[PDB]
């Protein structure tokens, strides 16, 4: 099974697209796309976004990550307009080794969604990412 | 059991949070959150929006009220790019007695989405409205 | 009014209202609406749109057609913020005679979701087309 460090690697170096593995788990041929960033997305992975119980924690922050929709070690969108998270491992493996770390000592801290440059790494913000919502939330399939 | 003249007297008086309260129904501990507005939003309250029949008029207005769904004494946005509805009862009862009046006399009125001040009384538009509506699509429970 | 012919010329001719007719087939009375054009949705257009699978062609840009869902003749948004597609069925007989075949040769092609001019023959661009495609999403039926 293609991890996801193995997916980032042959991303970076043109060996396999973005669309071909799921940018959530790493795993190769996926049925469909992530909306927000370049990535394909398979039906696990889609599933967990769908069937999440809270999406929000007590402080008005998304309980899971815009990536991966993990719940553990999220760093927090300072954006009072945006409030999405990202996990440790999605900064380490998709922007790089030291992300996290770095992201963790930033006051304030806006998320990948926020900041004006599209890509970090292999973390690549889609241009049409508007579009791709619309058309992620019209499909009943 | 708990009124929305009780969850808006004790949310004004900061006894209770906005978000442990149904916006719609005023019922406590609600399951989800209103999208557009703070507040929670209970299982039924939810169920009402998803199984709307027509969502518009024949004059091109929502059939709905954005707060509680209900389709009866419904004030209507004059902005053609919204065309959203509030009823008598949630102005009244978030707002304040009188807001419903006011709004009749207003030349033309714009609802509560569409006015630059988010917050008037109780009804306070999310500044993460946009993001929490892509959440409340995202769910499939 | 039975076939898009007769409906495009009644709705030009002020015989029609464009809400009276499917835009996607032509079809008298329908029970719904496009969200992004002025114009009904029959059950069945409808339909098709919620049961696309691929969403998205190999080069990133829409399957399917933004009005009719079919189409397999698609003119593709040159603006990478959009992909959107049009068929050649739609323009020849929504907008008129020739607009495919000009379309085809213009370097680039901006898509009608794009223009700054909302109304091109019967095709009309919702002023409200982002709170119509909230309640499209909004519906769970
Ligand atoms: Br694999
Ligand atoms: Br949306
Ligand atoms: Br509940
Ligand atoms: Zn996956
Ligand atoms: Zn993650
Ligand atoms: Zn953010
Ligand atoms: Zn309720
Ligand atoms: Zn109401
Ligand atoms: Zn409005
Ligand atoms: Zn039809
Ligand atoms: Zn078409
Ligand atoms: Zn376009």
């Amino acid at each position: 099974d293609q991890s996801r460090e193995q997916m980032a690697s042959d991303v970076a170096n043109n060996k396999s697209s973005l669309e071909d593995g799921c940018l959530s788990c790493g795993r190769k041929n996926p049925v469909s796309f992530h909306p927000l960033f370049e990535g394909g997305l398979c039906q696990t992975c889609r599933d967990r976004f769908l069937e999440l119980f809270y999406m929000y924690d007590d402080d008005g922050y998304q309980s899971y990550c815009t990536v991966c929709c993990e719940g553990r070690e999220l760093l927090l969108c300072s954006n009072t307009s945006c409030c999405r998270c990202f996990c440790v491992e999605c900064l380490e493996v998709l922007v790089g080794t030291g992300t996290a770390a770095e992201a963790k000592l930033q006051e304030p801290w806006s998320c990948y969604m926020c900041l004006p440059q599209r890509c970090h790494g292999v973390l690549r913000r889609r241009k049409d990412w508007n579009v791709r919502l619309q058309a992620f939330f019209t499909s009943d399939t």
